[PDB]
DNA sequence: GACCACGGCCACA
DNA sequence: AACTGTGGCCGTGGTC
């Protein structure tokens, strides 16, 4: 199994190094045969000669043009002549290419910014992650003491606690009567415990949360400070930093750093994403968390260290917990992507998609196209249109069904040969036109995306046949992990034609693919009301609701699955209307806020208040209890009982402060908000007081009694003492309480004024 | 000063 | 999952 590819130089040269992990062992292997290549495009075949011996300097050392190599490649669908240019060192490209454009007789160069390792990868057909090997692991975390105003790492590293297979363990350099905890004499000796310990486990990987940003770099500083060679990598190196934007990853050779919160962030929906809190929604156990202010002081007066001793184990214990949980999905999509999983878990889906096209487009001999340019980039600023959004039928409704489609967009790009390279091609002789916008697509070839496409989609088939089959839940799970994520891949890769940073971007097959969804899904919404009487409530571009008025439950479900045959024979190809589930009642509130029961019990909420962390507990728990009584029972009085004991509750200032707080995310420097509302005014009145506020920082606020602008009462949650404070109950009773329900009872005349 | 567009956030698919 | 795109909603300051 491949884990990673690097490069070293020896005597200039470079070498590649393939960190693998076979028969349960550990190895390298070199390769010094891959050079470093891109392509340039002539106006002339003349002027190879003159291409030829373009110099550039780099470190003092003049790079050449090694040799050059004429290939034929195909450029969107068609026979181009391009030339192959060959250096020594991957770092003679970024210090030549640029002169190799600005020569006349060239006109553009392709795939010049592309890594050493990644490309080696793809040229090589390596796919990582791939084999039946099972990865030792390891989490850690640490434990620092921390005193306001001093510079980071500034104080010594107190506690550095690791876990895996065995348990968890502690290693600090103060006595601490607790069975895992292993005592050192100080700091230093208790690091180079860490370090000892890491050697001789020898895990694949090593599992943090936010050790991007912290802990390799707390250890960094400390290190050298104390004189340490942090040797954690495979070959004695030390952990190395890269930087991601406006952050930073560490990276340890030979291993793979695994940090979880890239990974849990984007793969899940929290107000807030705290460990203890990331850990209570995963597995729902609570976890307890122990503050800075409480390390420093148990630590500097040496009372209660076992409290913090605990909190230090169960740290390192719950991320290799959530670490066995997201490493085997991140790790089927490495195997999809065809990159390690250092880089997947770290990237957007941008990227991801176009290492898939990359590789892809490496097997058919296609060239990429470029990056788009600042101006071509300002070309592509033109919005298109999306899919349809009927505004629902208002009100509670009975006994429906919802049928979507199988895999939408990606089943009108393989009908229709939806490509870039197939668009507007003359001399074809079958074309596909695309309503509203017109485009033509040629169909004598299967396009290059669609080719992608087709050959996923089949592939997932037939992965969930060898899924169903599978008796051992190890590989079915991880085949279901592959068959989801190539679904996601897939549906990614239209977005990516639509993106203004996309190599493969096509605006015209973005919004024919659109308008192709709008045609399908408003002629079915068509077809079931006029031939079957049924009554769309609520549809949103692959899907809808619909029932027959006043018709009876099993009536629904035999109607609609004659539907279903007759409107999948009229269905061209890969189109696929489906029985996704019946539900007994479901309330539609407006576009995209809507909630419906099963036969069995369960109520799936899409976009009401309950799924938002912008909304305060109390507000969001109150709304569930409210549609409990409505979808599983219809007692109107029921809900509107609850919403009065509430507000009641409420005005009696009887509610925990805990219910009442708000999450509001910041995504800019505070200097670029041009409007500030109440989370910015908190954040602006916590940065006077020190505190820094970065980009992605969940704020926790809470709204005081009081008058005038919400800002100007509400203060983080850190700070509210019940004995000294007091909420402004008539702010959440009629700003969020009763705002929230009253969208649902107004169907049945109740005013807000009659739920008090 | 009631009325309103509007940043700003997050959600659906 | 969500770069593509479509919407609901609120606190806030601008308006005449
Ligand atoms: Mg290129
Ligand atoms: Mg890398």
């Amino acid at each position: 199994m491949i884990l990673d590819t690097d490069y070293i130089t020896e005597d200039g040269k470079p070498v590649i190094r393939i960190f693998k992990k076979e028969n349960g062992e550990f190895k390298i292997e070199y390769d010094r045969t891959f050079e470093p290549y891109f392509y340039a495009l002539l106006k002339d075949d003349s002027a190879i000669e003159e291409v030829k011996k373009i110099t550039a300097e780099r470190h003092g050392t003049v790079v050449t043009v090694k040799r050059v190599e004429k290939v034929q490649k195909k450029f969107l669908g068609r026979p181009v002549e391009v030339w192959k240019l060959y250096f020594t060192h991957p770092q003679d490209q970024p210090a030549i290419r640029d002169k190799i454009r600005e020569h006349p007789a060239v006109i553009d160069i392709y795939e010049y910014d592309t890594p050493f390792a990644k490309r080696y990868l793809i040229d090589k057909g390596l796919v990582p992650m791939e084999g039946d090997e099972e990865l030792k692991m390891l989490a850690f975390a640490i434990a620092t003491l921390y005193h306001e105003g001093e510079e980071f790492a500034e104080g010594p590293i107190l506690m550095i606690s690791y876990a895996d297979e065995e348990g968890a363990r502690v290693i600090t350099w103060k006595n601490v009567d607790l069975p895992y905890v292993d005592v050192v004499s100080t700091e230093r000796e208790m690091i180079k415990r860490f370090l000892r310990v890491v050697k001789e486990k020898d895990p694949d990987v090593l599992i943090t949360y936010n050790g991007d940003n912290f802990d390799f770099a707390y250890l960094k500083k400390r290190c050298e400070k104390l004189g340490i060679n942090f040797a954690l990598g495979r070959d004695g190196s030390e952990p190395k930093i890269q930087r991601m934007g406006d952050r930073f990853a560490v990276e340890v050779k030979g291993r793979i750093h695994f940090d979880l919160y890239p990974v849990i962030r984007r793969t899940i929906n929290l107000p807030t994403y705290t460990l203890e809190a990331v850990y209570e929604a995963v597995f729902g156990q609570p976890k307890e968390k122990v503050y800075a202010e409480e390390i420093t002081t148990a630590w500097e007066t040496g009372e209660n260290l076992e409290r913090v001793a605990r909190y230090s184990m169960e740290d390192a214990k719950v991320t290799y917990e959530l670490g066995k949980e997201f490493l085997p999905m991140e790790a089927q999509l490495s195997r999809l992507i065809g990159q390690s999983l250092w880089d997947v878990s770290r990237s957007s889906t941008g990227n991801l998609v176009e290492w898939f096209l990359l590789r892809k487009a490496y097997e058919r001999n296609e060239l990429a196209p470029n990056k788009p340019d600042e101006k071509e980039l300002a070309r592509r600023r033109q919005k298109y249109e999306g899919g349809y959004v009927k505004e629902p039928e208002r009100g509670l409704w009975e006994n429906i069904v919802y049928l979507d489609f199988r895999s939408l967009y990606p089943s009108i790009i393989i009908t229709h040969n939806v490509s870039p390279d197939t668009l507007n091609r003359e001399g074809c002789g079958e074309y596909d036109v695309a309503p509203q916008v017109g485009h033509r697509f040629c169909k004598d070839l299967p396009g290059f995306i669609p080719s992608l496409l087709g050959d996923l989609l089949e592939e997932r088939q037939k992965i969930k046949k060898k899924m169903k089959a599978t008796i051992d839940p190890i590989e079915r799970k991880l085949l279901d992990y592959r068959q989801r994520l190539i679904k996601i891949l897939a549906n990614s890769v239209y977005g990516h034609m639509g993106f203004e940073n996309a190599r493969w971007y096509c605006k015209e097959c973005a919004e024919s693919v659109t308008a192709w969804g709008r045609e399908y899904l408003t002629m079915t919404i068509k077809e079931i009301e006029e031939k079957y009487g049924f009554k769309v409530i609520y549809s949103d571009t692959d899907g809808f609701f619909a029932t027959i008025p006043g018709a009876d439950a099993e009536t629904v479900k035999k109607k609609a699955m004659e539907f279903l045959k007759y409107i999948n024979a009229k269905l061209p190809g890969a189109l696929e209307l489906e029985y996704e589930g019946f539900y007994k009642r479901g309330f539609f509130v407006t576009k995209k806020k809507y909630a419906v029961i099963d036969e069995e019990g369960k109520i799936t909420t899409r976009g009401l208040e309950i799924v938002r962390r912008d909304w305060s507990e109390i507000a969001k728990e109150t709304q569930a209890r409210v549609l409990e009584a409505l979808l599983k029972d219809g007692d109107v009085e029921k809900a509107v009982r609850i919403v009065k004991e509430v507000t009641e509750k409420l005005s009696k200032y009887e509610v925990p402060p805990e219910k009442l707080v708000i999450h509001k995310q910041i995504t800019r420097d505070l200097k670029d908000y041009k409007a500030t509302g109440p989370h910015v005014a908190v954040a602006k009145r916590l940065a006077a007081r020190g505190v820094k506020i970065r980009p992605g920082t969940v704020i926790s606020y809470i709204v005081l009694k009081g008058s005038g602008r919400i800002g100007d009462r509400a203060i983080p949650f850190d700070e509210f003492d019940p004995t000294k404070h007091r909420y402004d109950a008539e702010y959440y009773i009629e700003k969020q309480v009763l705002p929230a329900v009253e969208r649902i009872l107004r169907a049945f005349g109740y005013r807000k004024e009659d739920l008090r």
